[PDB]
């Protein structure tokens, strides 16, 4: 048996997967859960995959990427995703975290994906929100969208957000698709001093890239190897993967360059 | 129309072709080029693909990684491969290259894959050779090997090497194919002073590593940005992307540990 | 390389092909060509396959299902197709044909596809209309349909018809899909006293069915065995092959009992 | 999710999924059962797929071609499959039934996919054995051999036959492998004085043919139609169908003239 992907108008992605374990679709969300010989166990959350062999690349990436160059972490705020493992990552830090997700039904058929799902909804200072109008208002000092936020998913956001504070958001990646990192870029500079794309090195099997957002912190300058060498259970993240996160090819740097606010 | 690519027994990818430009086969090699609406002509050999309008990309950086490392290029050595695109690259400098490939029929129907087809064979310092003994005795500053060399083969090469000189090859990805990573490491350290694996950063389309290997030329210590700054016409190959492309995850750095050689 | 149709919304067919031959798209249709090893050319015609290999087996039974249950054949008339092959095997009487196609450019891209393409185009007593306006009014002996008319097609041809009359047109395989063979039925009842359904013994490679409409003729009763001994160049068809095209399993003539006006 | 079905090396058909069911596997096979929303369950042995929903198909064809075109049903022989809906329908006719099958595992693996399995096993006169030579030594009215039999397989299930006894077998279609039927035939030539091709009517969804074979019991001269309509109960089978499935289209009438035998 096996299932396909779309990663691009003429280019798709067959995987061959034993089983099917979960089916939930809900009035806004569908979520498939397959048994992988590869990544363990794949989960088709709506057009897009997710390997539980590989959820600490991508939680263990965002989270420290946020938490080692923030001197101050508090208060966190994450929308638009399920992802429960970024917060598994996050609370590796002594900060709050605010998780808005209208879905709970999909939300909780993560049960036994998510290696720490009990772990992360009952921790003491995690609040799990349906919305935003669900939570004591504030300004957080670490934001995170889990899908490419619009112009106005942004600017909404982005008053949320301290002084020091960071935005990590998601969008393309930057070289199949370059024209859409553009944009993701046009769009962060448009309320951002601080605007750079990166990816997850050796990750590649997703067409994802990712921007580093914020007023006045830079993901490269302000990096604190203290903060980094000082994380327990990782297994991926470390400075030579913050580092090279944000390398660019020559060209790409000719692409993008009025666009990166670094 | 479409084709497929088996990057692993339980993972394709599907690329939608337009047409088909052409069929050749040999005795021990099948090459067959197709027309992409997106990645310009694609050629299968041996069901490993190449993109046309890609070709620099590893030209450039496996070229140069060995160019911007090495105080002077005087004889290179590239064996059990078709890529005329890295001695196009390497030609940047002043140096001899010796081409084996016994597969004349194969290699010649490249005239057109090519971009620089004409001017990297017609080249007065460009020897194709069909096989190693048919060259002359002598030592190399740095050898390629575009196919994953075995123990034996190392071994063999390893003799035809400078004192100072380089020897770049091809492996498997380590991100999905570790344990074939962890044992071409091994091998390598077995003969080799130093040993590290890195891979192209930004090519999400490819399931190969690479290994730098050498008696004591350092991949990062003897990194020569003077050279890299000179290289003006390069499309993709820069200092950022040579040192990103040795960031190991920490997990790997740590399977890692014992076979990689600094 | 591969090419792909849904012969069902959840059943497809794979089929290698070696090489695209042809592709020309119009203001109404697309056709494409394909070289293949089993099928020797493939036609994709609006999404539905022709295999140049099996041209015989269609045109031969529609052609010789009319001819050999008349009379007498002097006026035919072919409206939505492109298949001149059933031309072919309908001259092989003493007949006029009175072809319909708005799409020259579709059709004449035909050229090498059909075998008898340009015998048939250049028969003295072969006309060929861009529309129905185009020829002179008349009641023809035999009237076919290439594409599942509705019921204003069936209408509106039911009329061009001579009291003697028979009309062949094309529906979905009566197993397969008995839902839309009986709307097929339902509506050819509506004006005809005999319809009767039947498919191409052995033709197990399409998702395809027909109808024998008349209003005093009846395909098995009216079948004469000396018109069809005379035919000559005959590949499929004999009274064998055209009794058995209108063989039904005991459940599906329950089916269909009182839309098959026998 | 989908599974593929491999019609010929160039044609392939893809059956969509819901669930896979089961997943077995011995020594010499391997059982696979799937939900379709259409076909009902689907099962995959050793690549040959069958359909819950539709296997009283060809039990009721290949049962009552046999039971209809003999005086008596007695003793009947069943070989090299795993066929138990066969088996039901031959339960019609007060007969004993030998039921050969060394793969106990994957047999009862069938408990679910086959509708009639306990009644079947439970008959008093159905005997399953794990070999031939297990048997009491007798002759038979009837044999099957549900899998194409080599010439030497012919030879010996011939010698177990009752002078007017009747060997029907699976062969590959005529249309696609026509070869493959001619040389299936030659090798029924050999030993039997009857051998007649024949397919199964409506069922375009499988790549096989069959064999009625004897030493003088003709499929259509000695049919019963008496006990053709005794069969009330059964869903496809009936005359029309029975002669139905012998026809042989214009140019393979003669191309295996030679070695058919009525």
């Amino acid at each position: 048996m096996w299932i396909t992907q779309e990663i691009t108008p003429y280019l798709r992605k067959e995987y061959t997967i034993e089983a099917k374990l979960l089916d939930v679709r809900s009035e806004h969300n569908i979520l498939e859960i397959f048994k992988s010989k590869d990544f363990g166990e794949i989960a088709m959350l709506n057009r897009q995959l997710l390997f539980k062999n590989f959820l600490h690349i991508e939680s263990e990436l965002l989270a420290h990427m946020g938490g080692c160059t923030k001197k101050e972490l508090k208060e966190v705020l994450i929308v638009d995703g399920f992802d429960l493992e970024l917060a598994h990552q996050l609370f590796k830090y002594d900060t709050h975290i605010d998780f808005v997700q209208a879905d709970e039904k999909i939300l909780d058929s993560f049960i036994s994906f998510f290696p720490h799902f009990h772990e992360v909804k009952n921790n003491k200072n995690f609040t799990h929100a349906k919305q935003l109008l669900d939570l004591d208002i504030k300004k957080y000092d670490l934001i995170f969208c889990l899908q490419e936020p619009d112009i106005h998913r942004i600017d909404g956001l982005k008053r949320m957000l301290k002084e020091d504070g960071v935005f990590i958001s998601v969008a393309k990646h930057p070289l199949l698709e370059h024209v859409s990192m553009q944009n993701a870029l046009k769009n962060m500079g448009g309320v951002f001093s601080v605007a750079m794309p990166f990816v997850a090195p050796l990750r590649i099997l997703s067409n994802k890239g990712y921007i580093y957002a914020s007023f006045k912190t830079h993901p490269l300058k302000d990096l604190m190897t203290p903060k980094i060498e000082a994380l327990t259970s990782v297994r991926y993240y470390n400075e030579d993967i913050h580092r090279a996160a944000f390398a660019l090819p020559k060209n790409l740097q000719e692409v993008f360059k009025d666009n990166i606010k670094s």
